């Protein structure tokens, strides 16, 4: 009982010849058992790196299961080359059928991980391998271009990708078979990326990348060459192929984290062909506490690593060893529930009874600055008005909170104040509320807006602000107007025509207790969750800031163009 | 090679018959190894949970040291009864001697490990067993009344008391045999104290604990009972032990870290006689990722767990393998040196060339709040004056940053501008430098003082103000009157009476750069961080609020009360 064995470095082969290395984590116990596999980027040697946001997974071990280990192709022990995503659907596909043959599997395989190790489990998936029983994406995507590397508003997700560009080359130069001359100021040049992430970002042209594009030409080939959700993007996409499968998944998310908007709708696209389970907690990707500058969950937000244990366990007992009754009592949504910062537990996501309901902006006079007056009621606006700001790429409104992964990754409930000053941050308020009003769901803006440039953004935050005056961020998001209609095909606006357009703000869950305000701040930059618009049509990428335009942006709110958040209500007397 | 094996749950006999369980990890290949041991109260099961505070410890394993992760006595796989410190000496010796005993130990044994994990290699190094032949403690200490109990000023670190109680009551429960019908109401309760340690502490009187004291009776019956440094800490404490020891140490302290000051105390106190190594980063005990709420110290003060791990085994290597060349290139002491916010090496611990430097008190009109007029200078004052506040116990000062704990622990340097507006809060700045001022070392402050009160506490704290106005904390400490002459047998004090009293404010290494103030706020109280004293000569911990009284507290400064703090000034050219 209990016991167990490590073997290191086993070579397992790929189609093409090239070797991935594993470690082999194996019961001591005689007879074939289930085997759990991860895929990791970051050394499979390094186990508390990631293991903290994740699981105490040698409990699996110590229970029955093996435990895997790769190295992805081209890092660390393994051979081969490395290239982010295109390698990994064939790898896991490979590996898969490796572990299936050897003496020790008895025929049932699962996967569990967090972001690149989550995303790695959609690719496995899709391989066909009919002994993979079930999966685990925690901070997962199935569409990459949707998360993390641009969005659902075409907008590139510019911090995300310098920074992750920043640590993978810290790992790429680690890896070194021999260490080479340039490593060191390599090494300098990285850290001063990741210590400085929107710094690195302003620089332009930003597809001038000579440190990040020689140690990962794919920073620029791929992600940055590539705006439109194009063919490059669709042969490394999941998410059209989930609809088929029958795999049970354990999908984890977080309202913070840049990956929640592709994690939630994964759980949309499998929950009506397998036992599909959904946990949400208030997290950012570099911060799992609980805890932020502003903001305190309670310390059972905090990531619930032995539940979370529990439950994939309970899981993976169900679906890799049969035990019919192993997720008894077990709810198949669980979601953290931020105001009351209570864990809830739910029958589906999106709960059934949501009341998806405009709240219209409107007021009188200019609704810029958080001293405006910009209203927000389930009331349509009675008298037409437009709010006019000057949107200079130049002097883009900082990004705060939010769903940053790199830059100021750690505080994604920040208090917005700071920005509430400026004349390009139009706000709109509900007056103070006298009793509770929970919004917990899929979140989106439709406005009706007009530009002077033949293209630029909008954007759209929900905030909740609380009697002190913090104004904590929610959730937002970003709409590049060439991609108002499609992210595939793109084309420019006219000046000054009126255009209705949609803004997918991702999820949350809220409850804005009495004595609090709903909130929603609009504007044209978020800066550098995303990339700045240079309001000219051309290609973002490749302009220089002085060749850049500023843009005179209009929201227009009224009877004729009403202007609004839909927000998912949820009403509970009982 | 690299391969290894784990046994769970291997059973240790104690002299008294008790058995302590076990996990051994050992490297596959044949013939004895060194050994790490790891004392844990936290589930040696657990090994995430602490790990990613200290080393990357499975390269040990797979670089052939055997480790064993023990489960302390009385908490999970362990046999016994749990009491706090008593029982880790006996039962560190008798398990050293089990290791030593063993087919696969080559009778050379190390320890390593972080706060309990570290205290428990102290009390292991006093037991004279030869085998043991390096120990590597991080975040401990060798005197567990001045850290983390109480401290060398003589008050109750009571966020540090309650909050640690909570969590090992969480613990405790846990480790139960069989569940009871009230633990599910003790867990509440419990995670109730750890979402507000502050308002736990304000209890009155503070030794009434009807949960904390049923759990760990411990709490009262040997902390909050004995305020006094009496022969009850005496028999758990290591210190005076420690100059007589000849065993090479790798002792890793944090800035922020509860436990710093005496953590640096145990590197003086053993430096002579054997290789000690010191590592300082600035860290808080919760929080290692050197990014704080207004305060940012780069991505190189992240805790540099490869580097630690490789410094690590390292130090294992020359002390445990015979290889005298191991520690070729690396330092004696190696600090985080905040302001510059760099990584450097030096030769010793105080630094050699400290010059110990009064700056004096001064300033015209009173020097409350921080826009009184309260000065620092290298020259005395010349007019006598004396600043005068009520410090009410209704109404302490509360802690921000610092070393703290639990309550509020992961932001070490705080802004201290929330409290800079009370009258309580005298403030002495410099002017604006114009130079840098390198301040690296054990920091004191010699204040002359009087008390309308028998007895009262006096704080200081010194405080980096930066050019936007954060007012950021560095090190601080108090004296409580009873306690200025000895923690040991403590006297009153006489009314209007003025005392020449020395405040320990712990160690700190800070550039002060150009265009910074360095600043000292002085009061009478720091709450939670230290119990707030009564102003009665009572027993602080037995009285009510309403049966506490107010003092009318007075700072005196001039050339015949010369008033200053000591910095350990530090002058590079080069
Ligand atoms: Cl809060
Ligand atoms: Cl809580
Ligand atoms: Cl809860
Ligand atoms: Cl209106
Ligand atoms: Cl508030
Ligand atoms: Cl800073
Ligand atoms: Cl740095
Ligand atoms: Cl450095
Ligand atoms: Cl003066
Ligand atoms: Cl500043
Ligand atoms: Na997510
Ligand atoms: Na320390």
């Amino acid at each position: 009982d209990c016991n167990y064995s490590v073997a290191c470095n086993v070579m397992v082969p790929m189609r093409d010849g090239v070797r991935l290395a594993v470690d082999l984590y194996r019961p001591d116990a005689d007879g074939p058992v289930p085997v759990l596999l991860v895929r990791n980027p970051y050394d499979k040697f390094d186990v508390f790196a990631w293991s903290t946001q994740s699981t105490n997974w040698l409990e699996f071990v110590r229970d029955g299961y093996a435990v895997v280990i790769q190295d992805t192709r081209g890092l660390f022990a393994s051979e081969g080359e490395f290239v982010p995503h295109v390698d990994d659907e064939a790898d896991a596909e490979d590996t898969l059928s490796w572990i299936l043959e050897q003496a020790w599997c008895d025929g049932n395989v699962g996967m569990f991980g967090v972001s690149y190790l989550g995303v790695t489990q959609w690719q496995a998936a899709v391989s066909g391998v009919g002994g993979l029983k079930a999966i685990a994406p925690s901070m997962a995507s199935a569409d990459l271009y949707r998360a993390p590397w641009y969005g659902p508003g075409g907008a590139l997700s510019v911090e995300a990708l310098l920074g992750w560009s920043a640590l993978i080359g810290t790992g790429l130069i680690t890896s070194r078979s021999d260490a080479r001359p340039e490593d060191a100021a390599d090494f300098v040049q990285l850290a001063a990326i990741l210590n400085d992430v929107a710094g690195a970002a302003s620089v332009t042209p930003l597809a001038e990348q000579p440190l990040l594009g020689r140690l990962i030409p794919w920073v620029i080939d791929q992600v940055v060459d590539h705006p439109d959700n194009d063919e490059s993007w669709q042969s490394i996409s999941l998410f059209e192929r989930l609809g088929g499968l029958a795999t049970p998944a354990l999908i984890t998310a977080g309202w913070y984290d840049g990956f929640v908007g592709e994690s939630l709708r994964t759980f949309v696209a499998v929950k009506d062909n397998a036992d599909a389970r959904l946990v949400v907690g208030p997290w950012s990707h570099s911060n799992l506490t609980g805890r932020n500058a502003d903001r305190k969950f309670g310390i059972a937000a905090t990531y619930p690593i032995q539940e979370a244990t529990t439950m994939h366990k309970a899981f993976f007992d169900r679906h890799l060893r049969g035990e019919t009754d192993a997720l008894a009592g077990v709810p198949k949504v669980r979601l953290f529930v931020m105001g009351i910062d209570e864990w809830r537990d739910e029958t589906d996501w999106p709960l059934p009874d949501t009341a998806y309901t405009p709240f219209y902006l409107g007021g009188s006079g200019a609704a810029n600055t958080s001293t405006g007056g910009g209203t927000l009621s389930t009331s349509i606006s009675g008298t037409e008005s437009a709010d006019t700001y000057l949107y200079d790429p130049a002097d883009p409104v900082p990004s705060l909170g939010g769903t940053l992964l790199f830059h100021n990754g750690d505080n994604g409930p920040a208090d917005q104040r700071p920005i509430h000053d400026r004349d390009d941050v139009l706000c709109y308020s509900t007056e103070v509320l006298t009793d509770p009003v929970e919004v917990t769901g899929t979140v989106s803006a439709r406005l009706f807006v007009s530009s002077s440039a033949v293209d630029t953004d909008f954007t759209a935050k929900l905030v909740d602000v609380f009697p002190d005056g913090r104004a904590i961020a929610l959730c937002d998001g970003i709409v590049r107007m060439r991609y108002r209609e499609t992210l595939v095909n793109p084309t420019l606006i006219e000046a000054g025509e009126i255009y209705e357009v949609a803004i997918d703000m991702l999820a949350t869950s809220n409850v804005f207790l009495p004595g609090h305000r709903i909130m929603v701040q609009v504007s044209s930059s978020n800066f550098p969750k995303y990339d700045r618009n240079s309001n000219t049509g051309g290609v973002i990428a490749r302009e220089q800031l002085e060749e850049m335009c500023t843009a005179v942006n209009r929201i227009h709110r009224g009877p004729e163009h009403p202007s609004h958040i839909v927000l998912p209500i949820i009403k509970r007397k009982l």
